[PDB]
């Protein structure tokens, strides 16, 4: 892409374990939002990032179009960076610290 | 029952670099929920992890108490793992990648 790249905040590592972890997820929207124009994602690059990033959560064994069907109800604002984060709020129901008798 | 600490994916190396990072951030809830019974949270362990582990994300010179004031509207449910994840949504309203088009 282009003739230049940025370097500020592009590794984010002066921070604590949790305080770099949240940036490590947010980075992964910014790296993939290239045809959603950095303002948003778009469904066809949502489909492409999921098959690379989520092998333990959501492999190509189902149609990733089910994830598009959950967030695609916006029409004026479209898939802003919170629409990436709300699928991590779905991931954290299936991936969190492996506890004896996991909850309730 | 007991004071054991043991778990799994405690080193995490097979996952994608975002997929390890959801675990590595959410670990910090199951670490600090010490009065919270591993499934809920309380304002003192909230104050304590925000001063030690969000030293860039919410400084003492703003008052830590503002991040208790965010969760302070909900009481009938008690606190939840959800109530911590609801706060990280506001961490991402402060923290993004340092390129143009962060939002509006």
């Amino acid at each position: 892409m282009g003739q230049c790249r940025s370097a500020n905040a592009e590794d984010a590592q002066e921070f604590s374990d949790v305080e770099r972890a949240i940036e490590t997820l947010i980075k992964n929207f910014h790296q993939y939002s290239v045809e959603g124009g950095k303002e948003t994602l778009t469904p066809s690059e949502l489909r492409d990032l999921v098959t690379q990033q989520l092998p333990h959560l959501m492999p190509s064994n189902c149609g990733l179009e089910e994830k598009i069907a959950n967030l695609g109800s916006c029409n004026d604002s479209k898939l802003e960076f919170r629409s990436f984060w709300e699928l991590i709020g779905e991931a954290a129901k299936s991936v969190k610290l492996e506890r004896p008798v996991r909850g309730h």
